[PDB]
């Protein structure tokens, strides 16, 4: 059982406790359920609360459902609506689809297992469109950096391009990249800021985990991947450190050269948590993949003039 | 009219078939051709001859249960997913879900159907399984890419990431013949690498050695233009070139340059010998990304050779 949140906007304070009593009755999820009787609070609260579904009355007090989907501005969302008609009305309903709503349903005739279906399938549709959007832009990221790479020998333009690249796709906070020195200390070679979070670059902290083990996790692979520094359940000195740079989420991927660690691609939230998602995650594994291939391909350069 | 739609219905109730036929009239949007069949056996022929863009299913057929019927269901390579939408008695929704969850799209209760929800039904199952084919495309090719820059990584043999890449694209196209191109000192080619199915005769072991195009007619493939030909007889080639694709029963015909450094090192060719082929975008960017990895495949390698 997931969670869920559903935001149901409907004037009559009856129909509301209806549609909670249906959606509890579902086994599948458990449902946090936020209410509005007006329009222009619906708004509100879709702004501010993102919930996966909406079910919409056609007839509110201060707007008609058309005019609510018109009033509503949503990367490139879809709206998880369902509208909610009076029987005899469904050419409102034909025309709602077609300015954005998912689904619809009869009010009269609406059941607890028809009002499941409805809010799985504009979940679901909404999910796939979602998908397929960050799979569009995870691949312009991916070839973007093939390209560079292709054109190019240096490396702070390739890093570089990297790290804008994947902030901008992230839409994260910070985002740079973490060089080891010979004696296992780390300094920020590139980086990409957004003005949230206490910087880093030309302030230098020193940890003692990388000296003193050498990252044997990170010479196979190891990546981690943290949403808020506070319920991971790491150390109190841990979770000290992260807090006075301001890193709430914390995201690391590392960077391999030969069989050695070379560095770290490392990609901060600093405001809110944020629980990183799998495509994300694989897209920095290839990234990472892809600076391996460049830095290789340096070090080849470097060997061939020596000759 | 002309006829947008073909839709499949099977239910061994001839009324209500010819009911439903009736709505899918008061949908001004489409035009509908509607096959029949009372019996799943008949279902499933019409099924699989005529390629239906949706079916509406009766989960109580006299011979099949609606469930049985859906696991008899083969789809396309190209399109895996089935435009169903499951039509019950109420009461028997719960049937409805596992038919979900055995790849219908939708599902419809009998007595409680309007023209209006038909539409709209039929609808979303024919552009839910148009998103859910442009998922599994995305995730098919990130994954070709993928393992192709996995290969260059490991510093792996390049013949056999060329066998990759070759093998790879031609079961993502579903393509007739993919093969590697690459060019002498003099400006002829031979072919190093092939993929090859059954409606195409092969090409590897009987290379013709071209002419001198390179210097005036791949004057585009030097500055990375490709050629993408849908139909050789109406692309409107000259005759030597036509005549040449036709030696080798090359109907469409997609290449895409290789190049090493910025200099034409040869040429990743598409070949469909049975029929002529649209190529879309999706293919054509996918061919252009590989090609440019086999690039930095052979920079590895050149790299390598005077160290
Ligand atoms: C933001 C700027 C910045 C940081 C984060 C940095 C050090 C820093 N310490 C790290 C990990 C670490 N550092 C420590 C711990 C310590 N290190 C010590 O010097 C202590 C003795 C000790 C506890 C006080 C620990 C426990 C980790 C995490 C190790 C793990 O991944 O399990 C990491 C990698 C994981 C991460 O980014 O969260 C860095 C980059 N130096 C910097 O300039
Ligand atoms: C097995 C397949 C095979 C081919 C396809 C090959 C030759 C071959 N000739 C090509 C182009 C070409 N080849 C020719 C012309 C000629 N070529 C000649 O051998 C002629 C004597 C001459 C006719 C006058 C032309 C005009 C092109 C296309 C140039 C362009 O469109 O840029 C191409 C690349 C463009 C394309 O195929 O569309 C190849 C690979 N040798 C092979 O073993
Ligand atoms: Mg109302
Ligand atoms: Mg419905
Ligand atoms: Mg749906
Ligand atoms: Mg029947």
């Amino acid at each position: 059982q997931t969670s869920r949140v559903l935001l149901i906007i409907d004037d009559s304070p009856e129909d509301r406790e209806l549609y909670r009593r249906y959606l509890l009755r579902d086994r599948d999820h458990s449902y946090t359920v936020l209410e509005a009787g007006l329009g222009r609070r619906g708004l509100e609260l879709w702004q501010q609360h993102h919930p996966d579904a909406v079910l919409l009355d056609y007839r509110l007090p201060d707007l008609d459902g058309l005019e609510f989907l018109a009033k509503l501005q949503p990367q490139q969302p879809y709206l998880p609506v369902i509208m909610i008609t009076g029987q005899g009305n469904e050419a409102i309903a034909v025309q709602a689809m077609k300015a954005g709503a998912q689904d619809y349903l009869v009010k009269e005739q609406i059941t607890p297992e028809e009002l499941h279906l409805a809010v799985n399938g504009a979940i679901e549709t909404v999910h796939l469109r979602t998908q397929l959007h960050q799979r569009i832009e995870r691949e312009r990221v991916v070839s973007q950096i093939t390209q560079k790479i292709h054109q190019t020998l240096d490396l702070e333009e390739i890093l570089q391009t990297t790290v804008t690249e994947v902030r901008q796709f992230l839409q994260a906070d910070r985002v740079f990249v973490y060089r080891f020195q010979p004696d296992f200390s780390g300094i920020v070679v590139l980086e990409s800021v957004g003005d949230n979070c206490v910087p880093v670059i030309d302030a230098q902290v020193e940890d003692q985990y990388f000296v003193e083990t050498r990252g044997e996790d990170y010479r196979q692979g190891r990546i981690q991947a943290v949403a808020d520094i506070y319920t991971a359940g790491l150390t109190e000195c841990h979770v000290n450190l992260l807090a006075q740079f301001h890193i709430r989420a914390n995201l690391v991927v590392p960077i391999l050269h030969a069989d050695a660690l070379w560095g770290l691609l490392v990609v901060n939230q600093c405001s809110a948590p944020r629980q990183w998602q799998p495509l994300e995650i694989d897209l920095l594994k290839e990234l990472a993949t892809q600076l391996g291939i460049a830095l290789q391909q340096a070090e080849l350069y470097q060997q061939a003039l020596e000759h």
